[PDB]
């Protein structure tokens, strides 16, 4: 089948990127040994993970294989390292790389900065509608294919959620990241599918700053402490990141929705996608 690649056609070129498990890197996959092959994304298992890490790599693994989405990082297949060490996950190309690196470098009105964030609702409400929790969403784990289309990534930290329930509990996070989760995370270390729409208030946030440093959710919040304690009890007290520089309330409105403090009572990322037309359609002409 198409989704075996061979090692010894994959031709190095360089880095693409670091995700929680891997880091991706750009090859051409050459059988012809020709220079006519075409290019891919190879995501590998990092040089310092020890093996304890192998399990929760493939299951990054055989959670993305099992996703078909047009706002989906699109996988390709694996290549299996004959002699053990190790299996690589093999994906689409989209040069563009990441929004978080994209918005920096480009002049983009509210209009385009919505039509983005009304995609990302619409990867994860059919990402939710496969049972599946992201638990690592943010601007960084965003990328865009060529014609600027989301495709959501970095599936390191995703998870089945258990059939029946609405959150997952986790074990033990190798790493978090505490200013893009909820409370319930924090504390109770529960994962809702409502906890990745606190992680989309965060990334709509991150879109109205353009990624801008200063402005950006650690800076802000490690403002308002003036760590993970405190910021468990800043968010309880219900403060919260300031509305960004022009936001029009309404789009502000929409980020707190996400950013209320019971799970349950935040919107679905089916209920955010006719809202985030509505504002899109709206803020063009
Ligand atoms: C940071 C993260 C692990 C999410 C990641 N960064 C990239 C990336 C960055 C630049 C670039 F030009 C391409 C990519 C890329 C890609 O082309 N395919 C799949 C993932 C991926 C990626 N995945």
């Amino acid at each position: 089948d198409p989704t075996v690649f061979h090692k010894r056609y994959l031709k190095k070129i360089r880095d693409l990127g670091e995700g929680h498990f891997g880091k991706v890197s750009l090859y051409c996959y050459d059988p012809t040994n020709d220079g006519t092959g075409e290019m891919v994304a190879v995501k590998a298992l990092k040089a310092d993970c020890g093996p304890q890490h192998r399990s929760g790599w493939k299951q990054e693994i055989d959670i993305l294989r099992t996703l078909y989405h047009e706002h989906i990082i699109k996988y390709k297949g694996c290549c299996e390292d004959q002699g053990e060490k190790s299996l690589q996950l093999v994906m689409e190309y989209v040069p563009l790389g990441s929004l978080r690196d994209y918005l920096p470098r480009h002049s983009i009105g509210l209009a385009q900065l919505l039509l983005f964030a009304q995609q990302i609702c619409e990867g994860m409400a059919y990402l939710h509608a496969q049972h599946y929790i992201h638990r690592n969403l943010a601007a960084r784990n965003v990328l865009l294919d060529n014609d600027r289309l989301v495709k959501i990534g970095d599936f390191g930290l995703a998870k089945a959620v258990p059939e029946g329930h609405e959150y997952y509990r986790v074990r033990e996070d190798g790493d978090s990241p505490v200013f893009w989760y909820a409370p319930e995370c924090l504390k109770e270390y529960k994962f809702y599918y409502a906890s990745d729409v606190w992680s989309f208030g965060v990334t709509l946030y991150e879109l109205l700053t353009h990624c801008d440093s200063s402005q950006s959710p650690p800076t802000k919040f490690l403002e308002l402490i003036g760590t993970v304690l405190r910021l468990t009890e800043l968010l309880e007290r219900g403060e919260r990141l300031p509305r960004p520089d022009k936001c029009p309330c309404e789009v502000y409105h929409l980020m707190k929705n996400c950013w209320e403090t019971e799970a349950s009572f935040r919107p679905t990322f089916e209920n955010l996608i006719p809202i985030l037309k509505t504002v899109h359609e709206k803020y063009r002409h």
